[PDB]
């Protein structure tokens, strides 16, 4: 009954997570058992950040589906930080495999165009965990 608090987001979900002083960052919702920490408080979820693999306990109100991409993608942070560019690659690679998508900085370009364009042809349904 982990995360049975009435709030959104379950294990395996791709999300944007917001920490104070940082841009919205891509992550995956994980079970507390993967963290080596403790059970999350009601209303909170454990997430693992793409690019650095670290764990954080984040309020479900500070998470949004990764699928709301153009809405949370930060162009200024993308241009400024190589760590954000690397996080985008790992998050969009996970999204690509889940959606059954195939592509023909250079690797990132068509993945970013696919994400910004609404993850066509599956849309956001293709990012759901199996």
């Amino acid at each position: 009954s982990e995360y049975q608090d009435g709030k959104e987001f379950g294990i395996g979900d791709l999300v944007w997570g917001k920490i104070k002083g940082f841009s919205w960052w891509p992550a995956m919702v994980v079970s507390w058992k993967a963290t080596s920490k403790r059970q999350a408080m009601s209303g909170m979820r454990w997430v693992q950040w793409f690019g650095d693999g670290k764990f954080s306990e984040v309020s479900a109100d500070k998470l949004v589906a990764l699928g709301l991409f153009s809405q949370h993608f930060n162009l200024a942070t993308f241009n400024k930080l190589v760590s954000y560019r690397k996080a985008m690659y790992h998050a969009l690679e996970k999204a690509r495999v889940r959606a059954g998508k195939t592509f023909p900085e250079d690797q990132l370009k068509p993945m970013l165009e696919w994400a910004h364009g609404g993850f066509k042809p599956t849309g956001i349904e293709g990012l759901k965990p199996n």
